[PDB]
């Protein structure tokens, strides 16, 4: 968010990448994968970046 | 937060541990360190765990 720092967002993005590459996760619909990352507190941009990197 | 999976919260807690171990950070008042982590999106439960592991 607007008052946060990259240091604390970067591990969430990194985990999200590993999440999106995981064989269990990949069996769920794209929207469900995105909703899961949203419930993890990731911003729309962070989710989009995770998908790019995955 | 409570809805987060350990897969995502543990790496964040790990990041908070590194934060709390930092020499400059340790110079700041306790309340300031906790509040900094709160504005990063950690809950008191997660901050307590960070301190526990620090
Ligand atoms: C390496 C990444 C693989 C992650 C693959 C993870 C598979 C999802 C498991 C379902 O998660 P959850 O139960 O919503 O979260 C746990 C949070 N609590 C149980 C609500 C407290």
């Amino acid at each position: 968010g607007p008052l946060g720092s990259p240091e604390f967002r970067e591990p969430l993005i990194a985990t999200a990448v590993k999440f999106l590459q995981n064989s269990r996760v990949r069996q769920s619909p794209l929207a469900t994968r995105r909703a899961f990352l949203k419930k993890k507190g990731l911003t729309d941009e962070e989710i989009d970046l995770a998908f790019q990197q995955s």
